């Protein structure tokens, strides 16, 4: 997409998985990204370098979102080293562990809550006043784009019911921002992934994977890169300016929205 | 509902409203109820006199359902007193307050977050051992209903985001239950208010009101009393016995689910 | 539900099954039944006495419904036999063949969907002037339920394509209905039967049945009394006065509605 | 998207409208696009035209699809001309009339039915065959994606029930093709478009406009160009390859799916 060039897009959890081969397209496209995890993973400056060699730009910024400090503090830093931001992308997140409900203390609880919807919440929040003023000054839309998951809309496997419902949970706040801050020259939207073969889904033997396969119409997992194009298409004003408040899910199938 | 005869019913939020007029009505079904609010309505001896005498039984029990520690103390009390549990209705909860995206700060989300999603979480979680020995030893289903909203299918109103996306966690959370928990011989279903004249609604002036009314086409508010029996048909094993994992929307069309 | 003491009640495909059960259901209620399918039982006359044994009433008529004409000979012989109609239940259809999309031909397109599609339409438009004018005359509200699927929520299975997107388009037409007719003191309601141990599925080996079954919950097929409840339910004025345009999933946790 | 190069659209219903701009997009994208309309539409070979010029190719294709006999011959036709098809875009559709309940006849109800289903159902019938060999000779995906509507969510406004349910039928069709055609190596997606300044709506005046736009976050109908990147993106194997049996609104915010 033409229009993505030049763009200032921040992309939390993009050091790994479906946020880093998300942020190296954006890259392609000639976008400002801002790369993030908790830690500055290993080779992050090759990283860097194949992105600006695509012809976009990038830097790395460390931040654990599960705090509210955090999520103010990236994107302070993203927008002193950008300049502003025109592209939000929600993707930090994760099942944190599995616990059954009667497992679930307040520790884990608040680890799951704080992991995937505190951090959304807060990022979006810091985030607004400039995605709202570079829109100003386009004429154009600004794009918050969350991702979601088909847990949030069929629920949590075992041990992760806090999860998929934190995920549940995002796709229905998007709803209320859509509401009340459309007239804010913002859209949001959502990519949803289904089962895609990342850090995610390490954990699990390929007994448990062809299993799951097997509910999947194309029969197999999803890779980090079949998630990345639909990013794209929402962050484009081009492709998607009359596109607000959408779930998207990339599953092969295995769930029908 | 004859087999409600007997049954040991706990209602959280049943202090007023939506729960007060559940309470109500399963006493007169012959159920002992379980009331409970953050504090004693000034008339609650004649609201247990009046379920008496209606052929039931009750007990008031306060609790601030936003920590954990509260929770097990009023399922703990709620088993003390009544000897076991057949029904767990999850029905505390409310918006806390109205606030912007802008305006949500950590201390509004956590009030929110805990007052509407921790409490339901936990007070099952402590439930459960009790409903499932229950459903053991009837040899029949024990039920878990808690109360969803309209909001948690199409966002939450103006400063209510959290809340409405908290209803959306809820609708959510039960089907991971459903999956897990239905071998424990458990059922969980969610009645869905939709707009409904109680004290939620108490500081909408009657311009407002009826601006809402206008896109319900029975064209008025619900009453609490009409929430009532879909709360005993889903705790109605005769009922109700192979419905597990639904949403049940009460709001006159409004939202057609 | 002591509302339904006299009301009249026409089920369609009532004749076995389902429609059968809730026949049942609605006599012992006190209900005046029509009893409807494409040909008598060989003992239809005994399930009559046995439903007036039960404390109603009940005649047969005989009608294949993927005709209009037949739909308002329906109409007005119920009428004309109990002098009005309170509550519609439409619950004939059937998958009538499975045939893959390469196998799908005008006749069978034809076929499914004037069983499926047309016999509902066409039976609730002349039913419509007579369910008004009964809610007119008792100031309470007369019920149309229609019977839908889970192959409405998530597709049609093998050869079934047509059969799961007719039950989609009942789910969907419902919802026109009510932003239209409510004013006419009609409520529209739909259960939705997930696998339930009928003719419909008598053609289901057992490995085939319990394939099915793993998918469930509940870890089995329903029963047709298991469906029955939620139509006396929807048809109470005094249990779901402010209910409508709702569907409401009965499938032991099979897909989570 | 690159790999749309040469690709062989067929595009029903792509006269004017909706259709006609996606027409346009795709011949800009380098694609041979089949032009279908009822009637040849005044100007169709400047069409044809600033198609070529912009670098793709166009044929025009006159057939009514309300039969399966027109929808094999223009499937026939459109392969004579191109030497086969790659992407089906089942577009054709519209209200054809609007009659409340009480006014629906079988001549109504038929003409709707055949128009907006018995067309999608039997077009893509008739180009299944070469959809799924064009996959097999290129070793990626051919696709199919229907023109669904906001209607087919909340239902068809007033006079328009058997359309809004019509709409509702193919979201959910697709579910079934997509479970048992995958295998064909042909996805199937939905773009579902809101409220768009087209001859769909060219009937509403100013005052019923502005009522429908003060339900819409973004505050005005939708554009047929604003629609037509959605088809672009699911036509393409890179762009959306994981991605198969999805709805996808185009809104404006209107209705969050
Ligand atoms: N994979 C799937 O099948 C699937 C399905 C549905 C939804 N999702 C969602 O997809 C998103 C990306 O996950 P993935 O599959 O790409 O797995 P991944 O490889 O583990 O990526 C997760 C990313 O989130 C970051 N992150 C996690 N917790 C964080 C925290 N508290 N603060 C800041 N950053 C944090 C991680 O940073 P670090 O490198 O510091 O850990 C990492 O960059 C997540 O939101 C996940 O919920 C994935
Ligand atoms: N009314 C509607 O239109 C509507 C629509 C959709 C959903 N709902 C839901 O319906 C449920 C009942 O509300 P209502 O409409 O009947 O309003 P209500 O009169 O305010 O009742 C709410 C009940 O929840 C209790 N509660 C609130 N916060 C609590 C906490 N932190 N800990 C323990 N108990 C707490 C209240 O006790 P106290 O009075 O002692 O604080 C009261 O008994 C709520 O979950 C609400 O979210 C209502
Ligand atoms: N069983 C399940 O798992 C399941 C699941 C989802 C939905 N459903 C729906 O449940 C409803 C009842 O079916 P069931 O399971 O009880 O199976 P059933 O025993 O085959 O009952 C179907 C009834 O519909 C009548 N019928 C069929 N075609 C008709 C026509 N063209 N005109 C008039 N009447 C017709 C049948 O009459 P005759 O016997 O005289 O032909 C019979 O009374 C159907 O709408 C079905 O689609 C069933
Ligand atoms: N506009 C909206 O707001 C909106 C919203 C939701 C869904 N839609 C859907 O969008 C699609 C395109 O409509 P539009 O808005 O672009 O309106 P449009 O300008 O009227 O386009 C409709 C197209 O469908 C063709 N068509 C209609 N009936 C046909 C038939 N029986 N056989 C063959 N072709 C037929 C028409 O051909 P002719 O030129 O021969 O008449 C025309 O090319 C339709 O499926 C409509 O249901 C539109």
């Amino acid at each position: 997409f033409p229009d993505l060039k030049g763009k200032r897009v921040l992309i939390t959890g993009s050091s790994q998985g479906i946020g880093l081969a998300t942020a190296r397209l954006f890259a392609r496209a000639g976008a400002k990204v801002g790369l993030h995890g908790r830690k500055a993973p290993a080779n992050i400056d090759e990283t860097i370098a194949s992105m600006r060699a695509d012809g976009g730009d990038a830097a790395f910024f460390a931040a654990d979102l599960a705090t509210s400090e955090a999520c103010q503090q990236l994107v302070d830093e993203f927008v002193a080293k950008f300049g502003g931001i025109d592209v939000l992308i929600n993707n930090a997140g994760g099942l944190v562990g599995r616990k059954p409900l009667p497992e679930i203390d307040d520790t884990f609880y608040d680890a799951v809550m704080d992991a995937n919807i505190r951090s959304v919440v807060m990022t979006t929040k810091f985030a607004l006043p400039h995605l709202a003023a570079a829109a100003k000054a386009s004429g154009q839309t600004s794009a918050v784009i969350s991702t979601g998951s088909i847990a949030g809309h069929t629920g949590g496997g075992p041990g992760a019911g806090l999860y998929g419902a934190a995920k549940a949970f995002l796709h229905n706040v998007h709803k209320n921002w859509v509401d009340f801050h459309t007239k804010d020259g913002v859209r949001f939207n959502i990519v949803s992934p289904g089962t895609v073969d990342t850090a995610f889904h390490a954990d699990k033997t390929q007994d448990v994977r062809d299993r799951i396969s097997n509910g999947i119409p194309m029969g197999r997992f999803g890779t980090a890169e079949e998630m990345a194009p639909a990013f794209l298409f929402f962050a484009s004003h081009l492709a998607s300016g009359y596109i607000t408040g959408q779930v998207l899910d990339i599953n092969g199938g295995q769930y029908k929205h």
